[PDB]
């Protein structure tokens, strides 16, 4: 007759992580639409002619 | 001889520690009625069976 507190709920139960990590982000596109440009300063200015 | 205060309020003197831990009560005395559990843990269960 022990007492609910040392029962299934806690005292005989076990831990597991199986659902940890599973549901996965959209897959990453940008680089389909967009292409990387690299900067070193404040800012950056495009130019061109005509 | 015919020394300045300063010199003499100067610390020409030694300096003792016999006045530290003359007041330092013996700890432990709660051991007499209690007794130390480890717990790494955020709670305790203790549950005996009768």
């Amino acid at each position: 007759a022990i007492i609910t507190p040392a029962l299934i709920s806690a005292l005989k139960t076990s831990f597991q992580k199986h659902f940890q990590d599973a549901l996965a982000t959209a897959p990453s596109t940008y680089l389909q639409v967009a292409t990387v440009i690299p900067s070193t300063t404040a800012s950056n200015t495009y130019g061109w002619l005509g």
